[PDB]
């Protein structure tokens, strides 16, 4: 095992993403050298290029496609109050071509991420535009600097523009950036090493229903230790870019998350779950989606939002299924956890209350009960929806799910029931 697996493996990952690593450190040590602002955007253009390039071979012309496709789209209507509605036009258009086929799958799906951060980043630009949180449209040249940003390129984490700008304008290189880089990038290769090693190998050394949620349950805990091997290591690169700061109380903070795995894999509520499984996604879902879709009522907006983190992982059935699922066990939760809440007078909601809160029973046994069964059901969730995907169309989906007896959707059924009748 020593060499068997954990060797191997941290060489797989650490090999390639090393250049990727290398330009983020490259562009931070010149940005840092007083170079106009041009020459910065220029320059990280480049490295997103040659990023680019190294990880996707002669195929990133997708992403350049894109890239040049918004910036088009920007430019014709740089006038209007609606920037965002055209830029998510053109990419609903672009994301829907794609998925239609026109271009390999293989090829289309090695750069779902990079094309889906692409994507985030000009919505996101255009509706910080219409909202006026952006005062003028940008150069094309800063465009293209944020599209390109070659620390949010590949795997990175969606960053505001105004956050780009602030990366752009430069921090001084302290031991505490040193710290969160050299954090970031051990957790990522522990979080990949334990994907690779110990996830799929958890139940048999560390076919009844039994069985079937073992091998469920492990197949999720790998392909969550997977994505938080993306997640950290796209907080190293965002951070070793020089991005991803806090500039608290005239205080830096680099403390930029994209996942926090011991609320997932210790989860008080699926909405936490949901949350905390990336928080740059979650939060560009919910402002640049749920905030637009408010018009067609809460529970509508929730499965536009879905429906838009559908299409931006690239339509697959077995996905989509999971996200559709998601909206209903997360909303499901969120209701029962505030309605039991409010009868029960209990700190029992989504997330953790206040130190002032109207709850008269915050620390007692039968608090603590509910929690602890709610994140239970909510590890039982993350088992079922996470046994799609093993190492996949409707067929395979329904056979999948047939396997654990259709248990979590009865669940959240018999959820749903409780809530409507307690109320
Ligand atoms: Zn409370």
């Amino acid at each position: 095992l020593l060499q068997g697996c954990l060797l191997p493996t941290a060489q797989q990952g650490l090999d390639q993403i090393w250049l990727l690593l290398a330009i983020c450190l490259a562009c931070r040590l010149l940005w840092r050298l007083g170079l106009p602002s041009y020459l910065k955007h220029a320059s990280t253009v480049a490295g997103g290029f040659f990023s680019l390039y190294h990880f996707f071979q002669l195929h990133m012309v997708w992403v350049v496609l894109l890239s040049l496709l918004c910036y088009l789209v920007l430019f014709l209507c740089r006038h209007s109050s609606h920037r965002g509605v055209f830029l998510s036009v053109t990419i609903l258009i672009y994301l829907l071509m794609g998925e239609m086929h026109m271009v390999d799958t293989v090829t289309w799906h090695k750069m779902r991420g990079a094309q889906m951060i692409v994507a985030m980043k000009a919505v996101s630009l255009g509706f910080d535009l219409d909202r006026g949180e952006v005062g003028t449209v940008p150069s094309p040249v800063e465009f293209m600097g944020y599209l390109y940003f070659v620390g949010t390129i590949v795997f990175g984490p969606w960053i505001s523009f105004h956050s780009y700008l602030q990366a752009v304008q430069g921090r001084p290189l302290s031991a505490r950036w040193l710290q969160k880089v050299a954090r970031s990038l051990a957790l990522a290769l522990l979080c990949l090493v334990l994907s690779t090693c110990v996830g799929p190998y958890l139940f048999p050394y560390f076919k009844g229903t039994m069985v079937r949620w073992l091998r469920a349950y492990e197949s999720a805990v790998s392909f969550h230790f997977s994505n938080y091997f993306v997640g950290f290591l796209s907080e190293a690169t965002a951070t070793l870019a020089g991005a991803g700061f806090t500039e608290e109380k005239d205080h830096l903070e680099w403390d930029l998350t994209v996942s926090k795995p011991l609320n997932v894999e210790l989860p008080r509520s699926m909405v936490e779950v949901v949350t905390s499984w990336n928080l740059p996604m979650s939060y560009w879902l919910n402002n640049y989606v749920f905030k637009n879709a408010l018009r067609l009522g809460t529970f509508s907006a929730v499965l536009v939002t879905y429906a838009a983190s559908a299409l931006l992982h690239g339509f697959s059935f077995h996905l989509a299924a999971v996200l559709l699922s998601l909206a209903f066990i997360t909303y499901v939760e969120h209701v029962l956890r505030k309605r039991l809440a409010r009868i029960l007078s209990a700190c029992v909601l989504s997330k953790r209350c206040p130190p002032d809160c109207s709850h008269q029973h915050r620390l007692g046994l039968g608090v603590r009960a509910l929690n602890l069964l709610f994140g239970a059901l909510a590890i039982f969730h993350l088992a079922y929806l996470g046994s799609l995907f093993d190492v996949y169309g409707m067929a395979y989906t329904v056979h999948k799910w047939s396997e654990l007896s259709w248990a979590s959707h009865w669940v959240t059924f018999g959820c749903w029931i409780f809530y409507r009748l307690i109320g």
